């Protein structure tokens, strides 16, 4: 332990602001202030915090009472001086987006939910956010017969362009990340994985701002592997802010804290964010934001303790995660499995596609017999990886 | 029923000749000669044939067995009449395969993968095949700390970008087409949807002629919603094949009868290839090809009726989706639902979004809580589907 | 299709009672009187009702309110006619049960939850119904180290034991049925399946009026065949009454119209309620419950709607199932694969195992590669019944 | 970390003897002499090895065969020291086993499958095993019209008691531990998880000799909690054996080195096999068998490397597990939490359900607002844990 603002530790105020309400019960806990919130946080080592639009000013709230609440927020950010790195729209809790916000069956609510977006673009320039994050929770269906599924995708293009034309038109220093998630609260979600939001960006008119924000728990939730997910993004120049939290298993979202999922898994996300590429890439230097919810079962001390705890293992992990990667046995290790070997290009420098064909060395007389038996240690390396996490080396 | 080579059903050597060896156990069938998959095929209604250049040239063979096994092969083809639409290559039977082709972590296996994939491309043009598929079975991990991840993205794009280029240079009027998966083989497949494959494709230098070859069964095996996935690579001008089958859930690649796995889903699968979408848009043109594996239990007799089976539940289905959006009480469900409310644009022509913000009608004045009292009625047009399906109507 | 009570369709009050609100969302649906979903179900052919205390009762009712209540509901039932087969208790929603009402590990709420049923019990008999089901929803946890799980099922065993003991001690013509879920709301819930169900009833003290109540999408939540399962409960005589619903894969419990989700797999639920097993046994002869939710996008057209697709879904089913079975093509077919050679007993009439091994026919002279040459024809056995489903037999 | 006899580490010999062949290649590796294996894991600190009975004997081995394959193997187990606590049956790999041993749809193959059983039974006993498992693999459908469900479960008893009457007139000390598997070879297994297990033993004649054998994989393959179904299997007192492996989701049998899957979810299993429940209870003490298979990417230094990976790995998890409980910080959080009080019985003693309804303080007067007020503490408890097993406490 001991995070500290330059870790770049970020919670959203609905993380810990969590009340507890779930499908099948109320809250077990009492609202919290977002002013408490925001000192809490700060006491914790902290950064910065992130809303929904709803989560500080109600859907209801007049001009005079969104003032009066803006006033106190950001006081309370200048009395402790954490940032305000990303902001996002609520498009989901109001009965109004049983159906979506951008994708909605009925256009009123289409424009509607358009219009609380710019509004809210306004809102995150103002306060000093770098990222809009859009999680569309409600653009889906349960019946495949629903929705015109390439004007649902049209639909989705219209909204994410307009809001970034309205960003480039006013000139904020603002990028859109997307989120995905590949059900629930819709039986399908569109663009359900990393790669879905990815293939979609490209289709976009403003798609050089837009990028992505994977949340570790969501791509578990198809049961893909995560590392790789966010390795695609990155890889692509889209990782653009990142949600960090745990899911053990396909089931509904879990929001639990992160390491308390997938531990091995978390631990190689913590290597791919902290360490990067082994030979070299691109790296990942946004805040490290925590989305998740603390278990209802427990009361406030659980809450700052959640909180406490995501940082802990984040630090903890990091730390197991510098140590493996720089033992001469793991170096050592690593290139007998080939790792850094896989960084050399296939070809050679000018040999062209019929130059290598018609290179006799590498097909015609090629020993593939002989190349099978490489022993690649694939599991010893795993098992080093694993004694590095277990402290045990 | 009655398929007729103008329904464009195509089947996989592989498929047919598939003899029953599973993880745990041997081959319950005999080896079926490619020669007689040709008649028996043509003799059924199929429309043509695919194969992987080890499914008739096996891994050893010399030029004069090459000679020998495609003048047969050839002479079939011509004596039946079937085309030769897609052609494949194999990089995941082989010892030398075992940590990949294109993405191996050794760089002679890379080589000799480029080399193999490179001159079954020779073999494709020849044939008269419009699609080259690639499926990167072995391409991945069971463990994070195997791969560097970035340079296997950068070795993947390698190897597309070079037989890419060459088809470019050989002018061949060839297409490549990247089939997702999951896992299996591997415990974590690069690539592993359709989302992902879309993304990988704009990252490519020769991305205009590489597009995806999805797969039913690979996308359950995700849990993902495969008309979704499929409207999406649609919508992107991407679908450029597919394989149809079935799968029952999240587990092993089952590659059952299409219409033998997921019923409802294969409807609405339908219902996009046949008849496309309901406000109008993009159609796919290309062959129905099924990738499914007779079951093990069952004979030759079986292995044929599996083949009826695919082409039965396919015209099936295509019957039952035709009078469904025919009928006049699902098209006025459909307009109560706002199916055809979705294909209006959002904003108006000419709007802005500084224009419809401040527009008073969609935001500051609208009311949301009378928009939300809307019945989509979404249910009583899921159950006009079914009902449409059970012939009931 | 139409119902009559002669179906025996039954409906939860919190079903068509459904409000709307999700984990991300509030209601969005006006509250149902109790008066009127009964005069609502009756209308629709339903046979009866079921409820849990705190559908009915508010948990802070007073004596006058509990009363009047009662005195409203029975009025209805008096007027409609509807049954009452299964009543329920409501031990997930309070905050007092956020670890749970019989396995919490605070006492004095394990005490007040086991009083909550026998309460509960003597309600549930006046009312008349033959069946009482405990959904242990809150049993169970997030993290591995939150109990001691010897403990936990010591203490579902004492709860369910006294619950017994107490219906026996009354002389209530009342059996208890219990029903799994894997996870949700707890990340793993105790007894998550069929299974699970059955093993722990054979370690109770009184066993004997112990069954199960299994539910369609609970069992596809872990990927299990729900056929299969209630197959198993069915033979070992413990299908004391069902939940019939639809899931579309593993994810949040969907609650979805019976139909609505697997429909082979509904098909072949519905042909073994109806038609019972192939060489004959136990058959279901309770209520036909339905346990799922009417989409939150739709409204008050859209619920009766959905209660009404329940039965519809369900008789269209029963329709083909019935045609299916007594089709001689269907008969010859299954007596091909061996449905019924699978009803012979393996041994001879009072054959021993050693009588067995020394016979040399059935071992050392058994031609285990001639025998394997058989073809079970299960994938024509399939295709008829999806032929028979789709109705174009 | 050194594993010595001891410590009961018990390896199949299919396991080091994975040959790598898997459903879309060919064996990576050469065949592994048996008597190789042998003295190979007596070096790394095996006690014992277990086997199929084909593992060993060929399917057609002549009597002469037989004779001296036992005689080198028994020849090895006499120089090396090594115990057979296990042996079983291959009913699943001759392609006469398609559909099936004891639930084959053929009488023939269910009586060969029978008599094959039997036979083995009379090895094991030579053998001196504790322990006869049944692995029921190829038991199960891909189609649901397939198989009479309650037919299929009589011919599972019938071979079940036949062989457990067999042992019993025998008077070999042996119990016959079934193991679960959900699906893979077939699309659904019958018994497809720990719960269905135990429930199918107690309709069994001889079931005081029946019991279980869970592997880790097996119930992570319908996402279960392995430690949940083992606690319920240990409370049952059915716990006759265990396999540890790793699986990283809902996918094929991936059968991963012990700890090399989900690591949380290994720790606490450890835990439960060291520490044994909280509030006491029945222990497990049988062999710590390990089912898993070397990657087959890697080579023979591999294969030992991957074995002593097992071990090295579960003594680990242990030292950390055994550090945790003593821990006065871990036990003074275990009592917060309620762990201990869950152990308390609900009742008083001689307090009868009369007694407690009439009881107003459990009821009537029972303040249910404040007890909810309870912070149970298991996130800052699930905190601990990892911080042990990271060994960072
Ligand atoms: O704004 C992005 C938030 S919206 C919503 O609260 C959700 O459940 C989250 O997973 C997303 O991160
Ligand atoms: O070439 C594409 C083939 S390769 C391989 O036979 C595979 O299992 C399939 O799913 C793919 O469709
Ligand atoms: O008690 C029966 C009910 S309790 C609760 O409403 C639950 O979610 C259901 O699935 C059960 O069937
Ligand atoms: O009989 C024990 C073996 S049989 C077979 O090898 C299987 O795949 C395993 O999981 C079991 O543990
Ligand atoms: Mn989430
Ligand atoms: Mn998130
Ligand atoms: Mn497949
Ligand atoms: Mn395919
Ligand atoms: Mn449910
Ligand atoms: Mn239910
Ligand atoms: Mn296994
Ligand atoms: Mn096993």
């Amino acid at each position: 332990v001991q995070p500290t603002p330059a870790d770049h530790f970020t919670f959203g105020l609905w993380t810990v602001g969590w009340t507890g309400a779930d499908p099948f019960g109320v809250a077990t806990r009492k609202n919290l202030d977002p002013v408490e919130a925001v000192h809490k946080l700060a006491e914790l080592g902290a950064y910065g915090i992130t809303f929904h639009d709803n989560d500080l000013i109600p859907f209801d709230a007049t001009e005079a009472e969104r003032e009066k609440i803006l006033g106190d927020f950001n006081q309370a950010l200048k009395d402790t001086g954490l940032k305000v790195p990303m902001v996002t729209t609520n498009l989901f809790s109001h009965p109004v987006f049983k159906d979506g916000g951008f994708t909605s069956n009925d256009r009123s609510i289409r424009r509607f939910a358009l219009a609380k977006v710019l509004h809210n673009i306004d809102l995150a320039a103002e306060m000093g956010a770098e990222t809009f994050v859009m999680w569309g929770g409600r653009e889906g269906s349960e019946y495949d017969g629903s929705k015109d599924l390439a004007a649902a995708l049209d639909r989705m293009r219209e909204g994410v362009d307009t809001a970034a034309g309205y960003i480039k038109d006013k000139g904020y220093n603002l990028r859109i990340a997307l989120e995905p998630k590949p059900n629930e609260p819709r039986g399908d979600i569109f663009l359900p994985t990393v790669g879905h939001g990815l293939a979609f960006i490209e289709q976009l008119e403003h798609g050089d701002i837009v990028g992505l924000n994977p949340e570790t728990g969501h791509e578990q939730m198809a049961g893909l592997n995560f590392t790789h997910g966010i390795a695609q993004a990155l890889w692509a120049e889209k990782l653009f802010h990142i949600d960090l939290n745990g899911q053990r298993g396909i089931k509904y979202d879990q929001d639990l804290v992160f390491g308390h999922g997938d531990l091995t898994s978390a631990f190689f996300t913590v290597d791919l964010l902290e360490n990067g590429f082994p030979n070299g890439g691109p790296k990942y230097t946004g805040p490290r934001h925590f989305d998740y919810k603390p278990s209802r079962t427990d009361g406030y001390d659980g809450v700052w303790d959640s909180a406490k705890a995501n940082m802990s293992m984040y630090l903890l992990l990091k730390e197991r995660a510098l140590a493996f990667r720089a033992d001469p046995e793991v170096q050592e290790a690593m290139k007998t499995s080939g790792v850094f070997e896989l960084g050399e290009t296939t070809l050679n420098a000018g040999e062209s596609a019929a130059d290598l064909m018609n290179d006799s060395a590498s097909f015609a007389g090629f020993d593939a017999e002989a190349a099978a038996e490489r022993n690649f240690a694939f599991i010893r390396l795993n098992q080093l990886a694993i004694e590095h996490l277990l402290g045990s080396r």
